């Protein structure tokens, strides 16, 4: 499902500047803390192309090691515990972190 590859600050720093896994996070963070209570039909955006977008703006080497740091930003701590697995196949189905970093 993942790999092992540590390194100093890099892609992460380029991530905040190009918050790639920030919008795809809201979709996963929309049930992590949102008044499910809904009078009308429903309501909920979908940014799966805005993440798969900037994710490309990043390097193919930032599509695995960076993600880790993505869930370390000032918006991914405990609520990310869910966006962790959710954003584990989202970036893979895009070929971002499919299986780049291995053992």
């Amino acid at each position: 499902p993942y790999g092992r590859g540590r390194t100093e600050s890099g892609c992460y720093q380029q991530m905040e500047e190009a918050e790639m896994l920030n919008h795809c996070g809201m979709y996963l963070m929309k049930n992590l803390g949102e008044r499910s209570q809904v009078s009308p039909r429903m309501r909920e955006e979908d940014h799966k192309q805005l993440c798969c977008m900037q994710l490309k703006n990043l390097d193919e080497k930032c599509m695995c090691p960076a993600i880790m740091m993505m869930l370390n930003e000032p918006m991914w701590i405990r609520m990310r515990d869910q966006v962790m697995s959710m954003a584990h196949n989202l970036p893979i189905e895009c070929n971002l972190m499919s299986q780049p970093c291995q053992m």
